[PDB]
């Protein structure tokens, strides 16, 4: 069964980033997965790879 990437290669950090965190993100999947992440991922643990998305 095929792997996300994971939260290193996605470039992540332990808190928000401004506005910008997991939680509801652009692409995040709760409770605890995201649709750019693998899982368990932290619901405010801040990706790079996250979505350019408004
Ligand atoms: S794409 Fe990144 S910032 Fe967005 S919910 Fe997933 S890990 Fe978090």
């Amino acid at each position: 069964v095929t792997k996300k990437a994971s939260h290193k290669d996605a470039g992540y950090q332990e808190s928000p980033n401004g506005a910008k965190r997991c939680g509801t993100c652009r692409q995040f999947r709760p409770p605890s997965s995201c649709i750019t992440v693998e899982s368990p991922i932290s619901e405010n643990g801040w990706c790079r790879l996250y979505a350019g998305k408004a």
